[PDB]
């Protein structure tokens, strides 16, 4: 599995901080969930940086905004360089034990995994590599990439390190964001409008990545989602004003360690239960990833799990056949699975791949 290192460019770290990434002569951080961020501000990485004066960590603009606003991971303010999306950049690598030096090109593409989410696409002089880290690309959008081609076919991309949570044939089909959106907006629409008393409960995972359902509920219904925390968005205008910490809204996606207890009574995570001595109307909806095999049909995105729980078609990452698709088209000599699916093994997702790839 993926610890940090390409065999290409083993000098440089992405989305593993710890261990023999240690020693990286640059660091990347594709997007701030905290399984792509282990040992990212451990005492040996502090330690080992007042060492090293010349290593930075590379991350996108929103990936930088998001991570600096935790004061955790403030000690990496002086050392943390932006690049601008799809805009290729030299970056210069240098030992510290011995005097090497060493030049690559990094482009950074949008990944559609949540805000800041990037692929590196590197260049260099021992062949072209892609690091996808979490990622989920629908048909067509890979070849619209400008920067992914030559001269009008995809460039010669020796390894692809590949996002492969759902690489497996079950997996085959995943609905599209814009159908899971529409799913969950017609929903909480036919909810709230009943009456100032009808409320939503999303039910989210405490992660970067429900921001643009969030946004578009706010925008299409004129209301806006309660969270726990928005400090993050601070200098996010376009995420910022669809969200607030006031418990007085129709739209809701606060947590809380009970709150599915909670939500069982009638409560709802920050505590609200009535408005003027009227109960609040609850329902609870868990956006939830769902997919259909090869050979079945798209069902509803949304699926009824009791008088007032819904699951609603939700995913962070390709489909299989999405997975497919992209690595058809990259057509790379290698491609690696960064993540081994749960019900699954490294072989088997190695040899579904296999056949899509040069060697
Ligand atoms: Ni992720
Ligand atoms: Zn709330």
């Amino acid at each position: 599995s993926f610890e940090g290192q390409m065999a290409e460019y083993p000098t440089i770290s992405i989305d593993r901080f710890d261990r023999e990434n240690l020693r990286a002569r640059a660091y990347f951080l594709s997007h701030c969930h905290k399984a792509h961020m282990k040992g990212l501000r451990a005492p040996t990485l502090k330690r080992r940086l007042e060492c090293s004066l010349k290593v930075y960590l590379y991350c996108s603009p929103v990936t930088k905004e998001l991570l600096l606003t935790s004061p955790k991971y403030r000690f990496w303010k002086k050392r943390i360089i932006s690049i601008e999306i799809e805009t290729p950049t030299q970056i210069s690598l240098v030992d510290e034990a011995s005097g090497e030096k060493e030049e690559i090109v990094v482009t950074l593409l949008p990944a559609g995994h949540c805000p800041g989410s990037v692929m590196f696409l590197f260049q260099g002089n021992n062949g072209t590599v892609l690091y996808t880290g979490d990622f989920r690309l629908a048909q067509g959008e890979a070849a619209r990439m400008e920067l992914l081609h030559s001269g009008g076919r995809v460039k010669d991309i020796q390894s692809v390190y590949l996002d492969t949570t759902f690489c497996d044939p079950r997996f085959y089909q995943i609905p599209s964001r814009e159908e899971c959106l529409s799913g969950v907006l017609e929903l909480v629409r036919s909810w709230i409008t009943r009456s100032p008393y009808h409320v939503v409960w999303l039910n989210c995972k405490a992660a970067y990545g429900y921001e643009y359902l969030f946004t578009n509920l706010s925008e299409e219904l004129g209301v806006q989602v309660h969270v726990n925390k928005l400090d993050m968005f601070r200098n996010m205008p376009e995420i910022l004003h669809h969200l607030t910490t006031d418990r007085n809204t129709q739209i809701h996606a606060c947590r809380h360690p009970k709150a599915e207890e909670y939500f069982q009574w009638s409560k709802l995570p920050c505590g609200i239960t009535s408005r003027n001595r009227i109960p609040l109307h609850i329902i609870s909806i868990k956006p939830s990833t769902m997919w259909f095999g090869e050979r079945s049909r798209k069902t509803n995105v949304i699926v009824r799990t009791g008088e007032s729980s819904y699951r609603a078609c939700f995913s962070f990452h390709s489909s299989y056949s999405e997975i497919k698709d992209f690595l058809s088209y990259l057509c790379p000599v290698n491609a690696y699975p960064n993540v081994i699916p749960v019900g699954t093994t490294m072989d088997k997702v190695v040899e579904i791949l296999k056949p899509l790839c040069r060697s």
